[PDB]
């Protein structure tokens, strides 16, 4: 992608030197904001191939409020594995924040179907908002949440999102993250029968692994293929009762996969 | 200022009709990012003049954790009197959420002290997040918070700060909320011995009402001045230690006000 490829090039070009958490060096910038307007194609990165099917494996997991890992390994996803202990458990992380925020009074907020409630009903809110920084259950987590915080839109028919990533990895996680989103503006505004607007990415901590140098390089040597098209195959009854084969991507002809390690 | 008018001039040209909460038209446009480098100047609006007092009355009420509009009250602020009940409470709104954030568990967490603690102790955190937005206590709160959330950073002695605003009036608002936070990252910046970085605002439904147009303008016919400088007369003991007479603006020399009325 194009929007993408600017980053990558401003963090080389505009990136401090900063470190990791008693680890790897970073080329940080800080805050930043990209838009998709969705209309225009799906934006998965055509500049390295990226793989949607645990994206989609790992998005219909959170809906269910499910925060063990056994769903994914039923169906050999494995990208939560590093962070589970012994028995799959994550600690309160997106599932659980997204639809059951603990109140300090007792209750579990299902901040999911509020934001449809609020679309349905009232769409010109100012605070159709989904948040997974809950403060009082980080000490819990198995990480704090990256995509910390979302809030949906909506201007002539069309429903737009923008989501805030506190932390971002430029080259292994930001692709990941714009496909995660994007596809839940699909699903949300098919159940509100609403065009798909913007996708608007801000992000706080945006950087680039020291050692993904060599990597960056050679994708900004690609030119940007035409965005592929995402097709739902079927309108199930709720945001709740979507599948994995309900969705196929449509005329996507990327680079080929680029690989980048990590250190431990 | 000139990063403001550009925004202002954009409401009016990309911005679309959309309706207040049973109420007033406004001109709306969603997510925009504007960044302030604070070492050029303290960012107060020149093109309307604006009063800093009650600013700096509400970012000292909200350190105390208070919610009670009573110190506001005894230095003659108005400016929460809208939203307060009979006995001036107007909920666990900003200082309550920042100062002692409920834990389901029976806590109540100084998210401004752990901040501190943070930018102290470990400085390239990516995870030095104040926020407002506790989805458990927003039934109880006048108004849910429009300055949500926001982010510290840290890159070669200089401290950052995103803000994340889901609503705003660009007109009334907006000046008032940059000068507010940006008045924090020097009290912040000035405990830690960091010196100060960019200021930079995120905005969701970013909006003029459609009542205001004469108003801008007017605005947008003015030239900014010089952006004043804010000087600290005093180093206290902590961040819940700074005094209203503790701060100037030296060199402020702003276009007249203008008022900006409201519907009811």
């Amino acid at each position: 992608m194009k929007q993408y490829l600017e980053l990558m090039q401003k963090v080389l070009d505009e990136g401090t030197q900063k470190n990791d958490r008693t680890g790897t060096g970073t080329l940080s910038i800080f805050g930043h904001q990209m838009r998709f307007n969705l209309q225009d194609g799906f934006p998965l990165v055509t500049t390295k191939r990226c793989h949607l099917r645990s994206i989609i494996h790992e998005l219909l997991w959170f809906l269910q409020g499910d925060t063990n890992i056994a769903y994914l390994h039923e169906n050999n996803v494995t990208i939560w594995d590093e962070w589970a202990d012994e028995n799959g458990d994550l600690g309160p992380v997106y599932g659980k924040q997204w639809r059951a925020w603990p109140t300090p009074d007792g209750r579990h907020i299902d901040q999911i179907t509020t934001v449809l409630n609020q679309l349905k009903n009232d769409p010109d809110s100012r605070r159709i908002i989904v948040s997974a920084w809950n403060v009082g259950e980080l000490d819990k987590m198995a990480l704090a949440p990256c995509h910390a915080f979302f809030q949906f839109y909506v201007a002539d028919g069309k429903l737009s999102c923008q989501l805030y990533q506190r932390s971002c990895d430029v080259f292994l996680g930001l692709p990941f993250a714009i496909a995660s989103y994007a596809l839940l503006v699909h699903m949300m505004a098919q159940q509100c029968d609403l065009e798909v607007g913007d996708f608007v990415w801000t992000g706080g901590d945006t950087h680039l692994y020291s050692n993904h140098m060599d990597q960056t390089h050679l994708q900004l040597s690609r030119e940007p293929r035409p965005l592929p098209k995402l097709i739902i195959k079927r309108k199930p009854e709720s945001i709740f009762d979507y599948r994995f084969e309900d969705f196929e991507i449509e005329g996507y002809d990327p680079h080929p996969g680029i690989k980048a390690p990590v250190a431990i």
